[PDB]
């Protein structure tokens, strides 16, 4: 067993030397260590709240929930910097572990350093780093019952940046390092490439609702493929990155982190993202969704019992400014943190039925045309321009209950890239309409992207995508070969791709 294990935090930390492409001209500190008091790590005990701290939309906030939210920040911000509970300090955390503070020197590899993201750890991490973000809120302005709001951009009405957000920096929830053209109640692009579509609202709408279904249940269909590919000490730079990691979760981030910027601060890095207030937000709905993505109860929609999982652990302060050691085990129910999510108390959530409309065999011509095998094919191959090939299928016309049973997925692996700025390209499967035929941004032929916010140490990354629903909704199901479409959208000029091939993987239970 080798979890990845933070060390003394106070003790072994460095500044922030990955993932940030312009250093010189960086408006944010790379000063992302947390101070040191002296203090001697406690382990993680149970919380005996009262109540449960009720989350709630950013868009339908009380006047109290608003008013307590803004208040806390408010307090936060007046805190001295050095303060681990202040605005700066909490903003630093993300830096810290996002961008090379630590290496992994309690497992026996301090040459290595520890990245939480593109990894199971991305949902466990973001977890606990909410959960003492929250409760330090609370104390500063003695709500113990203070929770978070979350962005419900999986809601058309919580799609815009809310406008409890919004004005001048007399309101604390406000910062000015925000893309200006998206500030103004436009809705967010779930899948943002980093230039807007010109397409109409109830068409974004609609696209966003089936990005959510796309990261949850289309690319989202077991641990492996929804949370990160395995990773543990001695490790060094991916695993495979999650479907809501490098989905939704990306595409936020990028379209709220201002362009004019030399690294998009302060949401288009990671170093930078925690000085916006939304950025917390942001990730209390990214945390709802490992929540949500259980309560699907689809076959494969389960929690990670790996041991090299279960007992990972980070530290952070908490509002006693104690330094606390958590592991992965500890935050998988939500009932024992004391915290949930405001639901709607109706039969479904909104994306439940955005899986893409069927395609109609008459919008179809025979054949993907003349397109070489992955045999036929020499890789590496790169994305200067758009790539496609055939890929063999493990089988063909597979039954209700073998779908039932395994999910074939399709695996691009040895993705080979300068990380120092965002890469994204977008993959379809089976692509072959007549000519004419209506398109949108989110047809069934759209197996997803896979984007990256920079994270460089080149970097190799490997994605997953689900093909069950999509091999019928194009028809192909019976096909010997699925033809792949890889389209490079940004940063993927010098960009690698070194495998592609199709696997059925068991469905774990
Ligand atoms: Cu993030
Ligand atoms: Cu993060
Ligand atoms: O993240
Ligand atoms: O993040
Ligand atoms: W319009």
């Amino acid at each position: 067993l080798a979890p990845i294990t933070a060390p003394d935090i106070t003790s072994i930390c460095k500044d922030a030397s990955s993932g940030i492409g312009n250093q010189e001209g960086a408006i944010r500190t790379r000063k992302c260590c947390p101070p040191s008091l002296g203090k001697k790590i406690k382990d993680f005990q149970f919380p005996n709240d009262k109540k449960v701290r009720m989350r709630w939309p950013a868009h339908k906030g009380t006047k109290k929930q608003v008013d307590d939210y803004r208040r806390a920040i408010a307090a936060m911000r007046a805190l001295p910097d050095d303060d681990p509970r202040s605005f700066v300090s909490q903003a630093k955390i993300h830096c810290a572990y996002c961008n090379g503070g630590y290496t992994q020197v309690d497992s026996g590899f301090p040459d290595i350093d520890i990245q939480i993201h593109n990894s199971w750890l991305f949902f466990p991490f973001h977890r606990w780093y909410l959960y003492f973000y929250e409760r330090i809120l609370g104390s500063l302005i003695d709500e113990p019952n203070f929770a978070l709001p979350y962005w419900k951009w999986d809601e058309p009405k919580g799609m815009p940046i809310s406008n409890i957000f919004l004005g001048d920096a007399s309101n604390p929830l406000y910062d000015q390092y925000r893309d200006a053209n998206h500030i103004e109640d436009r809705i967010v692009d779930l899948d943002y490439d980093g230039k807007d579509k010109d397409i109409p609202d109830q068409q974004q709408v609609a696209c966003n609702l089936s990005t959510v279904y796309r990261d949850l249940v289309r690319n989202g269909v077991d641990p492996t493929s929804f949370f990160g590919g395995k990773y543990v000490a001695g490790d060094s730079p991916d695993p495979s990155v999650g479907s809501v990691e490098a989905g939704s979760h990306t595409a936020v981030h990028r379209w709220v982190g201002d362009p004019t910027q030399p690294n998009n601060e302060d949401m288009g890095n990671f170093y930078s993202a925690g000085y916006d207030p939304v950025f917390y937000i942001h990730h209390a709905n990214v945390d709802r969704m490992w929540k949500l993505w259980k309560e699907l109860r689809l076959p494969g929609h389960v929690d990670i019992t790996d041991p090299d999982w279960l007992n990972a652990s980070y530290v952070f302060y908490d509002e006693n400014k104690d330094l606390v050691r958590v592991y992965n085990k500890d935050c998988v129910n939500l009932d024992k943190l004391k915290y949930n999510f405001i639901e709607n108390s109706k039969e479904v959530f909104p994306w439940r039925n955005s899986r893409p409309p069927q395609r109609r065999k008459s919008a179809q011509v025979a054949t993907t045309g003349d397109v070489k095998t992955v045999e036929q094919t020499k890789f590496p191959v790169r994305l200067n321009q758009i790539f496609k090939v055939r890929v063999k299928r493990p089988a063909v016309n597979r039954t209700e209950e073998e779908k039932d049973q395994a999910n074939e997925v399709l695996l691009i692996k040895k993705i080979k890239y300068d990380s120092g700025k965002f890469v994204k390209f977008d993959v379809f499967v089976n692509d072959k309409l007549k000519d004419g035929v209506f398109t949108t941004p989110c047809d069934p032929e759209y197996a997803g992207g896979f984007a990256q916010i920079p994270h460089n140490d080149v970097m190799t990354s490997t994605a997953r995508f689900g093909l069950n629903e999509l091999l019928e909704d194009t028809n192909t199901e019976g096909e010997e070969y699925a033809t792949v479409t890889l389209v490079p959208r940004t940063g993927c000029e010098d960009l690698t791709v070194g495998e592609i091939k199709i696997e059925l993987v068991p469905i774990p239970k």
